[PDB]
């Protein structure tokens, strides 16, 4: 997943995400699966956060000689959700609930050779969603609802050694010993490493709705489709590039450090995921989930000025992926409760259209969790999951890096209920 979180519950981190959409056995669930609230006879509460702890890095050499040796370029995170859902009758509840479905933060050194192609990029999302579900029968049940989507972001980029790059290029060609040529050179390769090159930020709201349908065979088995719809931000920011006006190359547009609006659309993915969960044994449930993204629908990442020109753009080119999910949950006893889960979500990005910004790759995930109740209103939820990235080769502008990444999560919630 390129910048998609799960982390919208610590039970799902321990059983790795496996079949969410087909388990309720905590309030966490309803909130990207609507139809899991007529699987709940009672108001219920749930809240808590996952800590995520990456070790992402770059490495490889610029023309220029310099290193591109980006080191532990993703920061700490912590991912808060929570969870509310309500009966209303016998055949109707609905739910409310915040959480994050997207995010990312990449940030290399202001002097690192990169800089051109990597800088800042932060994107933070919240999603608050009011959902409702009807209860057909025993077997079916239909859930829908509305999604709220805030999302800040900012990007900055600088110039590695691109002046030292074009301005050896300067006085490479014929054109070198020109005393208007070598001017050219002694100008591009006067800029400096922390130099910015670009800067676009802003705030803006999206939504959406979801649509869900559940079937259960039994009180033991049951399987789900639900469909989450694409998010569309039109972000109303401010652009600007510290490079003299003059130098309006295939650079985002100069401004000599003046800032003026710029305008920019967010496509975030609709989703798409099929999941089962059965209750095998007394106290053991086995839950998988096949979920397809179409990150097709993230093409580009193009600034537009009012007047309608093009200050900053970046091809992204994403084609659909898969997260595939197995884990099993084991029923110990009434207050204890154990789960492990195994996954695998390859990347949307092709390998031709990588950039250092989204450092993302095909992932694993391996996890663990448990659940102890106090009495069964009242529980605790503890989850740890192990994730390590392919490592693939990145070629972006004249640069080629290599990147490879792992990142462990940490996740705690308390539930409740009435
Ligand atoms: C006018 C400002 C518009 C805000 C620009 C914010 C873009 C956030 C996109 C995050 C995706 C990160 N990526 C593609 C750059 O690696």
């Amino acid at each position: 997943a390129g910048f998609q979180l799960n982390e919208f519950s610590s039970s799902g981190l321990g059983r790795a995400y496996s079949g969410e959409g087909a388990i309720a056995d905590d309030a966490g669930n309803v909130s990207r699966n609507p139809a899991l609230i007529t699987m709940f006879d009672r108001p219920t509460f749930s809240a808590g956060a996952v800590y995520i702890d990456p070790d992402v890095n770059i490495s490889g050499t610029s023309p220029s000689g310099r290193s591109l040796k980006a080191d532990n370029i993703a920061p700490t995170a912590w991912v808060p959700n929570m969870h509310f859902v309500a009966p209303i009758n016998d055949q109707f509840g609905w739910g409310a609930s915040i959480t994050s479905n997207y995010g990312l933060a990449t940030e290399f050194n202001d002097t690192y050779a990169g800089g051109s192609v990597g800088g800042t990029t932060d994107l933070e999302t919240m999603n608050l969603n009011l959902s409702g579900a009807y209860r057909l029968n025993n077997a079916w049940s239909f859930g829908l609802g509305f999604n709220a989507v805030y999302a800040r972001a900012k990007i900055e980029r600088f110039a590695g050694d691109l002046g030292q790059l074009v301005a050896g290029q300067i006085m490479q060609s014929p054109a070198g010993q020109t005393q208007q040529g070598q001017a050219l050179a002694a100008t591009a390769n006067g800029i400096d490493s922390n130099t910015k090159t670009a800067h676009l930020n802003g705030n803006q709201w999206g939504f959406g709705w979801n649509a869900e349908i559940l079937y259960e065979l039994d009180k033991n088995n049951r399987y789900a489709l639900t469909y989450r719809s694409e998010v569309k931000i039109d972000f109303k920011g401010n652009y600007s590039s510290d490079l003299n006006r003059a130098f309006n190359l295939p650079i985002p547009t100069a401004t000599g450090g003046a800032t003026q609006s710029g305008y920019l659309t967010l496509n975030l993915p609709e989703m798409w995921e099929v999941s089962g969960y059965n209750r095998v044994d007394p106290q053991w449930a086995i839950h998988y989930s096949l979920a397809y993204t179409s990150w097709s629908q993230f093409q580009q990442l193009k600034a537009t000025s009012t007047s309608g020109d093009t200050l900053f753009q970046k091809h992204e080119g994403f084609k659909d992926a898969y997260r595939i999910a197995l884990g099993t949950t084991y029923y110990y006893d009434d207050n204890w409760t154990f789960r492990t889960g195994i996954a695998f979500d390859d990347s949307p990005v092709p390998a031709q259209n990588r950039s250092i910004s989204i450092p993302d790759q095909d992932r694993f995930w391996l996890s663990a969790g448990t659940t102890y109740a106090f009495n069964k209103d009242a529980s605790v939820d503890v989850g740890v999951s192990y994730m390590h990235g392919q490592s693939v080769k990145i070629n972006e502008g004249p640069y080629q890096f290599e990147s490879e990444g792992k990142a462990w999560l940490f996740g705690t919630n308390f539930n409740y209920a009435f």
